[PDB]
């Protein structure tokens, strides 16, 4: 049967599933780790033990552990994110969706999801891989990991929480990819990883960390780089955190030991309950646990070795959306709300700007402020909401990844940059949060071409170039068949914008603002 | 006779000159102090001793010691603005042209000349007082005041050179006015100081200045303000320049009397020739001997006293031109010449940034660079050229003067903006230097009303124009006839062009790049 599989680690069954009237199997839950739980919590993960007979990979496994969005209860904008299954400490599985009849040697793409690093699913309607198996004839994986201080808790020196497990959760998938791929028709030798935010800085950490170089072949980054400023800590700032955390759980702080053992007593909840409380400052776009410089997944800083080009030498495709920002505001900064135009006053918008740049000092926060606030019309609420909201985008995601893309250039085999801003014609978030971070995805797996989901003819087309331009540069290190989506380059620096409008090609993906982010702040925070 | 005033210094003969097919009576050269040579070099002015007999006043006197430019020898551009009579340090003498027939109490205008505070004379053709006397039915008064060492040698707490000599110069000159202008049919209630650039600085300065208040009623400002940063020194940075100086002609420098005594024994052009040996820095628009912030003259900081409003409150005129800076360029910065359209490289635009902020440390080059360049085209040599233009102009002139009135128009009693962008039909300077510092004032003066010239019919109509504002403003605190040039709110903040187009009303004068210079800078270079 076209549902059954043997791996190195068991026989594994699957299930059939329609696509667009057609079908295509489905091999849902397979584990590639030991669940861990109990003594096993913040430790790196342990490869999964065979089983004989056969695993019933029909059904979704649980989601892991993590804080649930309550802002807008049953609204569907922020549903889509929350887990739409049980969570649980056992929660290390992958999905696989395999075309049909099943390939020899086929393109495989492998998903990471994003979520900050304190949230995310492998199961959400949005990242149903079906569509783009199906489509574009690839072998689509979804691997998990652990997230929140599960995967993150970083007390440095402890082989108990050495920190980076969730990151160690997501190579041992690739380990079990590179391993088994083959048996569901897939090609291990040419395995893309592709993320969206977290899942973007993952990618680009297994590009920089040496232990997962060899695993895959291309990489494709969606709104999120490896050097963002909420994508990493340094071991004393993680030490810092877990001994807060402890704190807050009432814990015994005497020494790692005692501190790992009280918070491995805990339930769930209650690490997740507090989790929040141990940020350092008052900030948007921060969030507690994430991977460490730890000297060991990644050797030195993430900027000495994208100066020295120590990382991985490839192809790869990434890029940002429009309003990258908007989310975080509706969330976390006075003034802006779900139902509102949200004009800001000057009042909100400057204390928009300390919550963004949240490691500034005031010598920063005018550099920002002066930076984005239009002189001669200070006190109009659409441009203080839109000069934040690219701040935020600004230096969380857009300039980040230009740096990025600039370091990473220098040494690469290829380089493809993308702008997508296409507001989708059934959006149910306010207007004024433009082209929102996540709101790529469900082009790239594919929504537009279910009807029921509402989109416009032109939309269905947009999904299609995705889709095809992503499957065509995993298959062979460029989105071009053979209008041209131009290699970026050191000295041309070419993007292209990505909607339903005819290509146009552009250069220097907002220089202006990123030369103020990534060489002027920081030098003046150096100095003062 | 109507070319014979007696004064309350003694009588005193003029002439009469012809002015567009008519005439007016001139009297030129006439004493308003001793002449401060001697043991006088450096002290403060003595009043004229009267005199018996007639005063000849027919001939223009002589110009004050001063540095003469020779980059384009015999190139008009450049010599319309050097000395066109013989230098003497016997120099203290002011101008008057007086409507024919005599009036009886008309409205006064005193010209203080410019020049950076080492160069400039009463008597260029531009300053010619004919035109704007006979057109506008005004006494027209021009002064003279020792510039140099000569008059700015400041050696704080000595007697015999305090420093700020050349403003006294100017008081003492002003002085004169309130008491004999009456006897020339003018108003010494009614007197309007009016300069351009450290003329423009100067009348500002009297404003300041407790012990000038009372000797005028209004005030118009070209191209300048008492704060601008090339305007003023410390005493300690004055004395610093003295005393260099003095090590410069290899005098002796135990003590105060024995520096001076040495100055005092040397010729005019000994001092002269080393003048600009003692600038802390290389830089451009930085002049050597300037005001000093004393604790007479200026009692405490100009910045406090502005804050304070502890200055003249009245109505003032004054505005700026649109490329103040190009002059400046072509003189001191690489890669500027007079006979090309000197597109400037990168390398020098950064060295002439360098040149332009002298004060500043590299985290303020950077800023200041950052802030104007066009990253998305950073290799545009019209561009670099450019924007090394609006940066001299910027922080030497418009910003200072637009933070000036912006304080003043607090407490003040009327304040009109104007941004003189015409750039003349005749002009021989190359078109890159745009409408240059000093320009202005051929229209203030009226040159466009004598075809000779070679203006434009409308060139001649905007010169009416404006020395109808400029004398109508000078007469009733509003250049407007009972088109309407707005007041300057610190409200509205108003301002209009000034050219040969249809007037158009603005706001906040380039509001963008001030916030940078008055705000943004200072602050910055403060903490580093
Ligand atoms: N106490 C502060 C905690 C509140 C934070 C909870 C918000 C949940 C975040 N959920 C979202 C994600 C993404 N886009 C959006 C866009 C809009 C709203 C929510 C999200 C793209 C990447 C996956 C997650
Ligand atoms: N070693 C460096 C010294 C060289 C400096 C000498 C240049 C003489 C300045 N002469 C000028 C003045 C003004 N505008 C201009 C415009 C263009 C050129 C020269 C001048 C308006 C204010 C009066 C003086
Ligand atoms: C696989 O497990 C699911 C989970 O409930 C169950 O519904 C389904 O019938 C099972 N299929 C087989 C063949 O065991
Ligand atoms: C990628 O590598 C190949 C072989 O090493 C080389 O010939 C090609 O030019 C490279 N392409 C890019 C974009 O660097
Ligand atoms: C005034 O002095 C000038 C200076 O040379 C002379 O030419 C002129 O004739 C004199 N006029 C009288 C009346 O003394
Ligand atoms: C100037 O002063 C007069 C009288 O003190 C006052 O009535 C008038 O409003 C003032 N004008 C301005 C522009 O301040």
């Amino acid at each position: 049967s076209e549902l059954l599989v043997n791996t190195k680690s068991g026989k594994v069954m699957g299930t059939r599933v329609p696509v667009l009237s057609s079908h295509i199997s489905a091999f849902l839950g397979i584990p590639f780790a030991e669940p861990p739980v109990g003594n096993m919590r913040f430790r790196r993960p342990e490869p999964k033990k065979p089983w004989s007979g056969v695993w019933n990979a029909s059904t979704y496994p649980n989601n892991c552990q993590q804080y649930v969005d309550e802002q807008f209860p049953g609204f569907s904008g922020s549903e889509m994110w929350n887990p739409n299954r049980e969570m649980s400490e056992d929660c290390l599985y992958l999905n696989i969706w395999v075309p049909s009849p099943r390939p020899k040697s086929t393109t495989v793409m492998v998903w990471i999801y994003g979520g900050g690093f304190y949230s995310g699913s492998s199961t959400l309607d949005v990242y149903n891989g079906k569509y783009l198996a199906y489509t574009e004839e690839v072998v689509l994986v979804s691997l998990s990991y652990r997230v929140g201080a599960f995967g993150f808790l970083a007390l440095h020196g402890s082989q108990e929480a050495p920190g980076n497990v969730g990151l160690l959760d997501q190579r041992m998938a690739l380990q079990w990819v590179h391993d088994n791929i083959q048996f569901f028709g897939g090609d291990p030798k040419t395995v893309t990883i592709f993320g969206e935010s977290a899942g973007g800085a993952s990618v680009g950490m297994h590009i920089l960390s040496p232990g997962s170089r060899d695993l895959f072949r291309r990489a494709i980054l969606q709104s999120g780089s490896p050097n963002c400023p909420w994508a990493s800590v340094s071991v004393a700032e993680g030490r810092r955190r877990a001994v807060e955390l402890g704190r807050n759980l009432n814990c015994n702080l005497n020494s790692d030991e005692e501190l790992i053992h009280c918070l491995r007593e805990k339930k769930p909840q209650e690490l997740i309950d507090v989790e929040w409380n141990v940020l350092p400052f008052d900030s948007i776009f921060r969030f507690s646990f994430v991977p460490v410089i730890d000297g060991e997944f990644f050797p030195t800083s993430l900027e000495s070795m994208l100066n020295s080009g120590n990382f991985k030498k490839t192809q790869i495709l990434l890029g940002v959306n429009k309003d990258e920002g908007s989310f975080f505001l509706l969330y976390g900064a006075p003034g802006f709300s779900k139902d509102s135009e949200s004009k800001i006053s000057r009042e909100d918008f400057m204390s928009g700007v300390k919550l963004s740049v949240p490691h500034a000092n005031d010598l920063g926060l005018d550099a920002v402020t002066l930076q984005y606030t239009d002189w001669m019309d200070d006190n109009n609420g659409i441009k203080n909401r839109d000069g934040l909201d690219d701040i935020v985008g600004d230096h969380n995601v857009i300039c980040p990844l230009m740096h990025f893309v600039n370091k990473y250039t220098k040494f690469g085999n290829g380089t493809y940059l993308y702008f997508f801003n296409h507001r989708a014609s059934n959006l149910v978030w306010p207007e004024w949060m433009g082209v929102i971070h996540g709101y790529e995805i469900e082009f790239v797996f594919g929504l537009p071409l279910v009807k029921e989901l509402n989109y416009t003819a032109e939309e269905e087309a947009l999904s299609r170039r995705i889709m095809h331009y992503w499957a065509t540069f995993a298959k062979t290190g460029n989105p071009n068949e053979p209008s041209k989506w131009p290699l970026f380059t050191t000295k041309e620096q070419k993007f292209i914008d990505l909607n339903t409008e005819p290509m146009k090609v552009h250069q220097r993906l907002r220089v202006q603002m990123c030369v103020f982010w990534n060489q002027f702040l920081p030098k003046l925070l150096n100095a003062t």
